[PDB]
């Protein structure tokens, strides 16, 4: 396999299905990436993550740089070796969690300094973020950008997008200057601009001029609501280069994924299925359920009637109800495995339906049942 | 397979190795039984418990009767079906945890009434305990006894042992009157008498007159220290019928197990490897380690150099150190799997060494290294 190659096998409207080939493996798109925080997908061995159908996982740079430390992970042989996942890993830049979780935050054109949420002092910059992602041994490296809050005024969205594009060029140059990283990993840029079409366009043009292996739509899933998110995707995704993957960062709920694929998105991540699995929320084709509800206490059916996962093969709603109510670790294990398996089955249905030219019908059928 | 048959294949001094055959499976002795509290061996799927080598698990009646409830479990098809473990299960009587965890405790010759640790009111008696164990679908049912605290005066140890023997007869009669239980499960009696040889003898004689499928040594591992425990086993175990299994309740540390087998014990349980696994304590042939210690932060070796478990095949001390320090669920999963696998490897070495007439040498070699 090559360092990076994205092939599109089939299309339907704006939707695409295909493959990303990388040295560590093939990624089927559209793809869902389970989130590994601190070098673990919560409550799952890597073999179980793979058994659910995942081709790639996401690792959080911020958490890793705090515990166990990026230099330490590099000394120990890299993130893949450390956690026992040998397939591709996409790392985020660390910037988002600096803003959402850290304490200091002195921001500047150079980057950000901050206090860990033991109050030790740390720094991130385009250069240091790219370096940390190298030390982790990331396969897909995210450019370091500045968070644009929602809502944002046009002036502030513009200023922040402009800074992010300067940081995208610095990220590109840092990545390219490190021969081992340039030859073995891929680099994605992040489109900014809040909800403003003109700023989204300027951002896409700047990122395409620099040139990346893939393009994320940043700044969404931050409070805006689905209608607004879809409205922004409607004009934003077509601005990105068609022949590279489009990654919607932090999305999301099953219905958000379906609509985003309808709008040209190829890659997804979110904590939702893992975090909400822990935590009683289980996804089903008839919509989510909360397994803690008393109505499930004697329900012998599996979490979902059709799901092919090992949890649905082997245990009842009644048992999982009991485990989650009792605070048992096995409850978190089982809920997380089922929810990430459900997400992968959703992605497989999306891929097959695009391949077969019946994705619009699938989306309609999916929604009719999920919201019945 | 029969309802119950204990065969002794080989002996060395007081030590024995053999098999218990029951309808749901064969148990190799000496046996270690991982403890399932509330219908789960903490942080492990039943398939993983089996992969470590366990032939039988213990279920805690007290916890089960509170959550999810014994009648509910029976409605749902029994404990085996509910939790997904199809091999034998030994249930305790519930009495111990009434004393250690519950709030009310009004004790009488009839039994005990108590408040749950939501303050709902419950009762246990020989008859109700046997009934609850039936409703759970237990394969090995423990007679309901009275807890003798350590230390105990001779008068109080005698009074309590005498009550326990009256309750042993009531347990026997309750079990025998329920045809389905009598035909499919086994019943063990519990020897009492604190540290007093004469009381231990009276207790053994009373239990043998009633007649049980197996005999537990109760009332130890309660604060007495290893020398005293071994001193009591020295005279107590030979009092029990030789041709039935001898079960030392609540023991214990690897060295306690080796010495107890030297003294004629065939069956063991304890929370130690699971609870202490969570929790940073890992067993090794060179003695226990605490994986949280900073000295392990960059240690690429497995938990134990010889252990054949999947954790030692796949992950380093450094990774598990990180997970436990970070409070990650996967840390509990990995530590628990390794510790229960270590216990099963200990039992296998004990069985093979007795079978080969070299158990005394094994015990000496084991101690020399474990305490080096
Ligand atoms: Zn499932
Ligand atoms: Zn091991």
């Amino acid at each position: 396999r090559p360092r990076f190659s994205f092939s599109i096998a089939a299309r339907e409207g704006k939707a695409r299905t295909g493959t990303i080939e990388m040295k560590r493996g093939v990624i089927r798109t559209p793809a869902f990436m389970p989130v590994g925080t601190a070098a673990t997908v919560k409550a799952l061995k890597p073999e179980t993550v793979r058994a659910t159908g995942a081709d790639i996982i996401l690792g959080n740079t911020y958490h890793l740089m705090l515990r166990p430390g990026a230099e330490r992970i590099a000394k120990l042989g890299g993130l893949h070796s450390f956690m026992g996942w040998d397939r591709p890993i996409l790392t985020d830049s660390g910037g988002f969690q600096v803003m959402s979780l850290s304490s200091l935050t002195k921001q500047s054109e150079e980057g950000v300094t901050f206090k860990s949420h033991d109050g030790s002092r740390h720094m991130l910059s385009p250069e240091r973020s790219i370096e940390i992602q190298h030390l982790l041994g990331s396969d897909i490296v995210m450019a370091f950008d500045e968070v644009t809050p929602y809502p944002a005024t046009p002036s502030r969205a513009a200023s922040s997008m402009e800074r992010s594009m300067r940081w995208a060029k610095r990220s590109r140059d840092a990545f390219d200057s490190r021969k081992e990283q340039a030859e073995n990993a891929a680099l994605f840029g992040i489109q900014q601009g809040s909800v403003f079409e003109n700023l989204r366009q300027q951002s896409a043009d700047a990122l395409a001029e620099i040139g990346f292996d893939g393009y994320a739509v940043g700044g969404l899933a931050g409070g805006e609501g689905q209608d607004e998110m879809f409205r922004v995707l409607d004009f934003s995704v077509p601005m990105l280069p068609d022949d590279k993957p489009h990654y919607l960062m932090g999305v999301g709920k099953p219905d958000d994924i379906v609509g985003a694929v309808e709008r040209g998105i190829d890659m997804f991540d979110c904590v939702l299925p893992t975090r909400s699995g822990r935590n009683g929320q289980a996804f089903t084709w008839d919509g989510p359920i909360n397994i803690r509800n008393a109505r499930f206490s004697e329900d012998l059916k599996p979490l979902d009637s059709e799901c092919h996962c090992a949890v649905c093969q082997k245990w009842s709603r009644a048992y999982i109800h009991h485990l989650i109510r009792a605070g048992e670790i096995l409850g978190a294990m089982l809920m997380t495995e089922h929810n990430i398996a459900f997400y992968q089955q959703l992605m497989q249905k999306i891929r097959d339906s695009i391949s077969e030219g019946r994705f619009s019908q699938f989306a309609q059928d999916f929604r009719a049942r999920y919201f019945a």
